[PDB]
């Protein structure tokens, strides 16, 4: 048993949600929260503007160390770095951003890394800003992750239309 309260059961394993992820982070405490990174851990808008905002910009401060050490990350990879005030730890994971030109194939990569933690509160990997169809991205979730998730869906318009289109 765990804490993630109203969520919907999609499959055996993965579990949705019409809400904010800054506010489901602030609330459970979850070990991981999943980030919506791209390479630079340059956390500017959508779920990473989102989630560096809500630690005062912490999250920020941490990335630039870890990037000034390690260099970018690879798109469909991930680091594990602090989840400051909203979880235990942050998972960035980066997805495919259509909107750059990125290969969508990577999506299914970058939620291999969700197999990793037992269980995670996360986005949809490449919807948004990232320019992916969001039903493909569930799609794509639901065939790769192996692990509990529970997704947050911030639209409360692509939430309904998430919930009546799956398959
Ligand atoms: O600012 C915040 N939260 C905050 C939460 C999520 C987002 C965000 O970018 N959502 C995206 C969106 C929007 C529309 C269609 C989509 O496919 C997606 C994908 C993605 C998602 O839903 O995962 C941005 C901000 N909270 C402060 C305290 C009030």
């Amino acid at each position: 048993v765990n804490s993630f309260s109203g969520y919907l059961k999609l499959t055996d394993n993965v579990y949705i949600k019409n809400a904010d992820i800054v506010e489901e982070a602030k609330k459970v405490k979850p070990t991981v929260v999943v980030n919506a990174a791209n390479v630079y851990l340059k956390h500017g808008g959508g779920v990473a503007g989102a989630l560096n905002k809500a630690t005062n910009n912490a999250m920020q401060v941490e990335s630039d160390d870890y990037i000034a050490t390690n260099g970018p990350l690879k798109v469909g990879g991930s680091c594990v770095l602090s989840g400051h005030n909203l979880a235990k730890h942050c998972l960035h994971v980066v997805g495919p951003n259509v909107n750059k030109g990125e290969d969508i194939q990577l999506l299914k990569s970058a939620y291999e890394n969700f197999n990793q933690h037992e269980v995670l509160l996360a986005p949809l990997l490449s919807a948004g800003i990232f320019g992916a169809d969001p039903i493909h991205s569930l799609r794509v979730c639901v065939d790769t992750v192996r692990t509990n998730v529970y997704l947050a869906v911030f639209d409360k318009n692509l939430y309904d239309k998430l919930v009546s289109s799956f398959l």
